[PDB]
C-alpha cells in the first residue's frame, strides 16, 4: 500500500520502536492506548541515518554509557526508586505517597523485606542512547476524538450521573497521564537482598561491603559457568551467608546468561532498544481549546473539570492509612501510606445490633420492592433499640428499578423511585458484661454457631447470641466511620474520620459515590497475600 | 522526496548530528524547541568532504586532543563545574548561584558528599573535533512564528492577567536561553570520591596521591578483566580503601567496556558525535523589530518585556535560602543558596489561632460561595481573639466563580467575582505556658489527637489543644513572612523577608502572583530526597 | 547545483579546510564571522595538485618542521606565549597587556601557578606545511554590507545614541580584528609543572634538568603501554616527585594515543590540517573609500571613526589594576594588569550614609515615577547629613519611560524626561568610634542583622547600625571614584582615579556611557574563581 509500507521499500531501514504520545497509567507502571497520533507522511530518518520515524518528533542524539564499581543501599520501602520510572513518579508534588505502589517490582520488594528483616542493594550498568520528544503542535488521535465528542453530547442536554460514568471508563482504558519524553537504552541490574543484622556490626567497614558486591557482579557476568573467580579468599565468606536471594535481569538487547562477555553484550545493542525512563503531564491539562476546533468556547471548561474528579477518585479509593512500623505490636501488614496512629493502648466496647425498614417515598402504586429491603433485629425485633440508639444521618440515595408494563400491542418502558436508610445500636452508657454481643475463613459463611443476615445487599458480617462457644471467634469492635460524618468513639462530622489506637481500617461496599469502613483488632485480618488493584467503574449507570 | 532525502541519493553522505537554534532550559541541562529554522537549500558539505550540513551555519574545524596524567581536587560543592555545560552556566553575572542546580548530575553528587563527609576527584579525556556557529542572519521557525502571534494578538485588545498564562507556558515549551554555538567530540570521564579525613594527613604528598589516581585510570582502560596491572606494590594500599564508590562513564563513540585499548577506542570515533559544550544567549534578545517584519513597531517592545518577567518569575520561586555549613548544628539540608544565618540561638514563642471570614463584595444576588470561606477559631470561635492581634494586610486578591443560567432556549454564560482575607493570631506581650497552642508521617493527616482544618483550599496545618499528649509531636513556631509584608518576630514593610537565627524556610501554598513562607525548627522536616524543579503554570488561566 | 559541487565533480580532490578572511575576536581567541568573500568562480588548484582554492587567495609552500630535544622556561606569567596565536597578540602596540587574557588556555595556566609556586615548561613538535594570504584586490561580503549600510542610514539622521548601540553590536558578532594570514600544520605539545624550590637549589644543572625531559617525552611517545624505558636509571627519581600535573596535547592529524611512533604519526598528516598561527590588522581599516564604492566621502570617514571606540570601550571595561607579586600580602587574586600599588600601609576611615531624592525636571503632568527613585538616609532621615557632606558631582544622566495615551479609537504613544543624582555621606574632620557605620555569602541579602537597601536600581551594599554583632562581618571602606571625578580620600578632578595603598579596586553597576567602582580592603572578596569576560551590549536603546 501507501504509507508506512512505502517507506521501507526506498530505504531498507528499520523502524524506531518506541515512541511517545500513548497513555500511562501511574499507579500501575503499565502502558495503554495512543492518545496522539502519527501519520508517515511523506519520508524522515534520524540523522544518523539508521532509523524511521514519524513525521513530528524530533530526536536529539546522547550516546552515554555507566558503569559503577559500588553498590548502594536503598532503606525505608515506603519511598522507593523504580529504575524504570523514575522521573514521572515524583513530578507535581501531587498524592504521590500511593503513586508507583501498585507495580509487578514493588510488591516483590515489600513481600521480601517483610518476612525475613531485609534490606536491599543494587548495582547496573545503564548504556543511554537517544532521547526524542514532540513537537507542541500536534492533533488528536481518531480514536480518541470519537470518543471524546460523545462526553460532550451526553452532557450539553443536562445529564449529571450519565457522563459521571462515562468519565471513568475513559481513565480505564486512557490511562492518567500522558507521557511526552522517552529515552531508548537498555540495563543490567542485579538486585540483592541482606539481613538486617548484618549491616549495623560493623559499620567502619561500610566501603568495604558494598566494594565486594561490585567486584562479584563482575565475576558473574565475565567468567564462564565454573568457579575460578577470585573473590573467594578473604572476605566473602562472612558474606554469603546472610544473602537471602538475589537475581540478575535486563531489559535489553539479546538475553542474558551467564557468560559472555561485557564486550559481546554492548556489541549487539543496535535493533534492540526499549525505554527505560520517561515523563509527562496530567490528562487534564491536553484538554484545550486550541486542541479541539468545533466545540464551542465555555464547554469544554466543563469536560476539563468533569474528568479532573474522576482520576482524583480513583486515587482516593485504593488508599490504606495505618501503622508501618516493623518492631512494634500490632504491625499492620497491607498498609501502604503512613498514620503515626501506632502506640495506642485498647479499651473493649459494646454492640447492640442492626435494623432495616424501608421507606417508599416516591412509589404510589405497581411497586413491589419494600419487603426485600427488611431486616429485623435478631435481639428485640420491632422498633425497640435496647438502650443505646443516638441518631446520626451516615446515608442518603436513590435505589431505583424498572418494570415492562403492557399498555394497550405496544410497550412504554418506566421506572419507580425509593429511599432507603439503616439503623445500627451500641453501648449506651455503662452496661455490665452480661447481655453484650460477640462480634464476627475464607468463606462467604461465618463459622460455626455464628449466624449470618444480609446488611447490603452484598456483604454479610455476622451476629451471635451466645456465651460459651461465641467467644471461640469473636472480635472487639471499633466503630463505624462514613463519607460525610464522622467517628464519635474516638476523642473521649465534628471530628475526623479515623479510628482510635490500636485498631485498623478496613474497606467495605463501596456504593454509589464513596464508600463506608469500620475498624476492628483482629491479629488475623492483617495477614495474607497483596491485594490488586481496584479498577473502575464505580457508580451503576442509570437506565435512561 | 525533494529536500533531505534529495541530497542524500546524488552523494553518498552522512548528515552532521548536532545542530544549534534550538532551545536550551538552564537550570535543568536538557534541551528542547528549535527556536530557529534550517532550510537543507540547495547543497552542502564541510570542507573536509564527510557531511552535510545545513544552508546556514559554518564549521571551523579545530581537531584537538587531551590527555592528563594528574587529576585533580575540586571542593566546595555550592560551586561547581558540569563537564558537559560550562560554558553556558557563568555567563551574563546573573542569577547564576542557582544555575545548574536542579541536573541530575548534580543531585546525584550532592547526595553523595554529605553521606561519608567526601570530596570528589575526575580525570578525563577530551577529544574535541570540530565547532559550528550560525550566521546573524535569520529567520525564526514556522512553529515559533505562531504561537508568538497569538501573545500579540491577545495583547492587542488589552487582557493582562490572559497572556502572562500564555507567556508563561512559552518557558515551558522552549526553555530560557538559545543557544548559538556548539562542538562535537567525545570524553571518557572517570569520577572518584575520597573521605575528608585522608586528605588532610598527609598534605605534603598532594603531588603523589593524585598521581597515582592518574595512572591507576590507565590500566582500568588498557589492561583485560584480569590483574596484571602494577600499581598494588607501594602506595595503593593505604589508598582503595577509603574511597567510597566510583564509576567510568563516556558520552561519545562506541559504547566502553573495560578491556578496549585508548587506541581502538578512538579508530572508531566517526559517526558518532555529540556537544560536550555549548554558549548561548537569553530568551528576550531574539524577539527584535529587525526578526519579526510584519508586527508594528512599539508593540514588540512590549511582547519583550512581558516575556522578561516571566523567565524572571521561573527563576526566584524554586531557589531556598538556608544555612549550608556541615559541621554546625541545624545543618539544613535541602538547600542549594547559602543565606549565613547560621550561629544564632533560639528563643521559643507562642501562637493564638486562626479564623477566616468572608466579604461578598460584589455578589449582589445568586450567588452561592461565602459559607465555604469559612473558617472559624478552635479556641474561642467568633471575632474575639485572646490577647495578641495586631493588624496587618499580608494578601488582596479576587476569587472568581462561573454559574450555567437558563434565560428563556438560549443560554449566556457571567460570572461573579468577590475578595477574601483570612486572620491570625499570637501571643500578645508575655502570657505564661498555660493557654499555650502546640503546633503541627508522610500523609494528608497530623498525628494522634491532633485535628487538622483547612486554611487556603489546599494545604492543612493543624492546631491542637492538649497537654498530656500533645507535647508527642510539637513544634515551636517561627512566623510569616510573606510577597509584600514582612516578619515582625524578627529584629527584636520596614524590616526585610527572612526568619530569625535557629530556624529554617519552607514554601506554601503559592497563589497567583507570589506566594507565602513559614519557618519552624524541627529536625526532621529538613531529612529526605532532594524535590524536583517546579515547573510553570503558576496562575490558572482566567474564563473570559 | 553549479558552484562549489561542479569542482569536484570533475576533479576528485579534497577542498583546503582553513581561510582568511574571518573575524577573529583579540582578547578570546576563537573566531567568528566571514567579513571577506569567496567565490568558487571558474576552477583552481594549488600548484602541488592536491587542494581546491577560492578564486582569490594564493599559496607559497614551505613544508617547514622542528623538533626539539631541550624543553624550556617560560616564567612571569603576566607575560606569555600561546603557542597557537602568537603574531596576532603582540601587535600594533596597543593596549595589549590586556590582549589574551581571557583565552581557555590562559585560566588553566594561572589557577595552576598560584596554587603551588610552580613554574611551566614545554616542549613540542611544530611541522609546518603551508601559508596563504589575500590579494589587496578585494570586496565585502554579502552579509556585512547589509549591516554596513544600516549603521549609515540611522546615522545621515542624526541620531547619535541610535547608532552606537548598533556599533556595539557589530563587534559581539564580528570581532575586533581581521585575519589575513594562517598556515596550516600540526604540533604535538606536551606541557608540565614544577616546584618553584627546586629550579633555585641547583641551578648548575639547569642544563641536566631540561635534558632528561626532553628525553622523557620520546619514551612518552615512541614506547608501548609498558616501561621498558631507559630514563629510570640516575637523576629522574629527584623528577618525577616535584612535578604536580602534565598533559600532551595535540592538534593536528589522527588523534593521539600513547604508543604510535613518531613515523605513523606524521604519515597520515594529510587531509586533516588547521591553524597554529595567524596575523591581521584592526577593524577600523577596512572601513575605506576604496572599499565601499557607493556609500558617499566625508560620510564614510565618520562611519570609520564611531566603530573605533566602541572597540575602544570593549578594552576599557574588563580590565583591573592591583597588585600581582606573589609573596607579598594582601596578594590581589583576580587581576590581570599590574599597578605597583603594593608595600602600602593602611589607615582607618569613616563613612556616613547615602540618601536619594527624585528631581523631575522636565516632566510637568501625567508623569508617575518619582517616588520609585526616593529613598532615605537609616541614621537621620531627611536633609540633614551628620556633619560631613561637601559638594562633587559623580553623575549626570537622564531616565526615560514611556506611556500609551488613549487619545480619542486611535493612539500615539510619547515618553516623558527627567534626571536623577544621588548623595552620599562621610566623616568630617575628626569624630571618635562613636557613631560610626559598619559597612558590609553568595546572596542577594547581607549576613544577619544587617538591613540592605537600593541604591541604583540593581545592586545592593549594605549599611547597619550596631556594635555588638554587627563587627562579625564588617568591613573597612576606602572610597567611590568615577568616570569624571576622582577619589578625594587620595593624597592626604585635580588627583587620580585610583585607590590608596592597602585596598583592592572593583567593579559595580555600569550605567550608560562609563562605570562607577569602589574599593575595600577585604581578604575575602578576592577569593574564587576567574570571572568570564563581559560581553557588550552596554548602552540599552532608546525606543523612538
Ligand atoms: C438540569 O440539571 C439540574 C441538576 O443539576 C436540575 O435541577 C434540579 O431540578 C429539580 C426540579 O426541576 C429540583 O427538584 C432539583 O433539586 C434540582 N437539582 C438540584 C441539585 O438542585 C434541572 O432541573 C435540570 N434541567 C433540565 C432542563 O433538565
Ligand atoms: C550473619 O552475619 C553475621 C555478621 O554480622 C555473622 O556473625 C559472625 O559470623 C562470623 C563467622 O564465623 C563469626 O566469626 C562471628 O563471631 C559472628 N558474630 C559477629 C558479631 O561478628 C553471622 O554468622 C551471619 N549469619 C549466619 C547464619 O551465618
Ligand atoms: C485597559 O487595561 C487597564 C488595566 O491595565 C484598565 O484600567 C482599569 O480601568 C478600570 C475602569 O475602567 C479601573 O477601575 C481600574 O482601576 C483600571 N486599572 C488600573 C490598574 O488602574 C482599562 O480599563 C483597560 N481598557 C479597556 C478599554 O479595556
Ligand atoms: C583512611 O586513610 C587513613 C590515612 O589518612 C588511614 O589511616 C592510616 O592507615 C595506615 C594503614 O595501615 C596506618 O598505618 C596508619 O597508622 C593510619 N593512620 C594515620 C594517621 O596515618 C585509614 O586506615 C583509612 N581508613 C580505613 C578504614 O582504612
Ligand atoms: C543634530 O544633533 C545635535 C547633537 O549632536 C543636536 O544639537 C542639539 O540641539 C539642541 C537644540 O536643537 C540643543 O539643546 C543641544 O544642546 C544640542 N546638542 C549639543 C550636544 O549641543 C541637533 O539639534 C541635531 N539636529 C537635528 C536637525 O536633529
Ligand atoms: C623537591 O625537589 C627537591 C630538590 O630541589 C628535593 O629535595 C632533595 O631530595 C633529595 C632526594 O632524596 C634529598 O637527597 C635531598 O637532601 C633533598 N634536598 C636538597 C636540598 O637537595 C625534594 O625532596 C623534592 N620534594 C619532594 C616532596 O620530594
Amino acid at each position: 500500500e501507501v504509507g508506512v509500507q512505502k517507506c521501507k521499500n526506498a530505504l531498507k531501514l528499520p523502524v524506531l520502536e518506541v515512541l511517545p504520545g500513548g497513555g500511562w497509567d501511574n499507579l500501575r507502571n503499565v502502558d495503554m492506548g495512543r492518545v496522539m497520533e502519527l501519520t508517515y507522511s511523506n519520508c524522515r530518518t534520524t540523522e544518523d541515518g539508521q532509523y524511521i520515524i514519524p513525521d513530528e518528533i524530533f530526536t536529539i542524539p546522547q550516546k552515554q554509557s555507566n558503569l559503577e564499581m559500588n553498590s548502594e543501599i536503598l532503606e525505608s520501602w515506603a519511598n522507593y526508586q523504580s529504575s524504570t520510572s523514575y522521573s514521572i513518579n515524583t513530578e507535581l508534588s501531587l498524592f504521590s505517597k500511593v503513586n508507583g505502589k501498585f507495580s509487578t517490582e514493588f510488591q516483590r520488594m515489600k513481600t521480601l523485606q517483610v518476612k525475613d528483616q531485609a534490606i536491599t542493594t543494587r548495582v547496573q550498568v545503564r548504556n543511554l542512547v537517544y532521547t526524542v520528544k514532540i513537537n507542541p503542535t500536534l492533533e488528536l488521535s481518531s480514536g480518541f476524538r470519537k470518543e471524546l465528542l460523545d462526553i460532550s453530547d451526553r452532557l450539553e442536554n443536562n445529564q449529571t450521573r450519565m457522563a459521571t460514568y462515562l468519565a471513568e471508563l475513559l481513565v480505564l482504558n486512557y490511562g492518567t497521564h500522558v507521557t511526552t519524553s522517552v529515552d531508548a537504552g537498555a540495563a543490567l541490574i542485579q538486585e540483592d537482598h541482606l539481613r538486617a543484622s548484618f549491616l549495623q556490626d560493623s559499620q567502619s567497614s561500610r566501603s568495604a561491603v558494598t566494594a565486594s558486591a561490585g567486584l562479584a557482579f563482575q565475576n558473574t557476568v565475565n567468567f564462564k559457568f565454573e568457579e575460578n573467580y577470585t573473590s573467594q579468599n578473604v572476605l566473602t565468606k562472612s558474606y554469603l551467608s546472610n544473602r537471602t536471594n538475589s537475581r540478575v535481569q535486563s531489559i535489553g538487547g539479546v538475553p542474558f546468561y551467564p557468560g559472555i562477555t561485557l564486550q559481546a553484550w554492548q556489541q549487539g545493542i543496535t535493533n534492540h532498544l526499549v525505554a527505560i525512563d520517561r515523563s509527562g503531564l496530567p490528562l487534564h491539562f491536553f484538554i484545550n481549546p486550541n486542541m479541539l476546533p468545533d466545540l464551542p468556547g465555555p464547554l469544554v471548561k466543563k469536560v476539563s473539570k468533569t474528568v479532573e474528579t474522576a482520576v482524583k477518585r480513583y486515587y482516593t479509593f485504593n488508599t490504606y492509612p495505618g501503622c508501618t512500623d516493623l518492631n512494634s505490636p500490632n504491625f499492620n501488614f497491607q498498609a501502604n501510606t503512613d498514620d503515626g496512629s501506632c502506640e495506642g493502648k485498647m479499651t473493649n466496647f459494646s454492640f447492640g445490633g442492626v435494623y432495616q425498614e424501608c421507606t417508599q417515598l416516591s412509589g404510589n402504586r405497581d411497586v413491589l420492592l419494600c419487603q426485600k429491603l427488611e431486616q429485623k433485629n435478631p435481639l428485640t425485633g420491632d422498633f425497640s433499640c435496647p438502650s443505646g440508639y443516638s441518631p446520626v444521618h451516615l446515608l442518603s440515595q436513590i435505589h431505583e428499578e424498572g418494570y415492562n408494563h403492557l399498555e394497550c400491542c405496544e410497550d412504554v418502558f418506566q421506572v419507580a423511585k425509593a429511599e432507603f436508610r439503616a439503623f445500627w445500636c451500641v453501648a449506651s452508657s455503662q452496661v455490665p458484661e452480661n447481655s453484650g454481643l460477640l462480634f464476627g475463613t475464607n468463606a462467604q459463611s461465618c463459622p460455626a454457631g455464628y449466624f449470618p443476615l444480609r446488611l447490603f445487599e452484598n456483604l454479610k458480617v455476622c451476629v451471635s447470641q451466645d456465651y460459651e462457644l461465641g467467644s471461640r471467634f469473636a472480635v472487639p469492635f471499633g466503630g463505624f466511620f462514613s463519607c460525610t460524618v464522622g467517628n464519635p468513639l474516638v476523642d473521649p462530622a465534628p471530628s475526623l474520620k479515623k479510628c482510635p489506637g490500636g485498631f485498623s481500617q478496613h474497606p467495605a461496599l463501596i456504593s454509589d459515590g464513596c464508600q463506608v469502613s469500620y475498624c476492628v483488632k483482629s491479629g488475623l485480618f492483617t495477614g495474607g497475600s497483596l491485594p490488586p488493584a481496584r479498577l473502575p467503574p464505580f457508580t451503576r449507570p442509570p437506565l435512561m
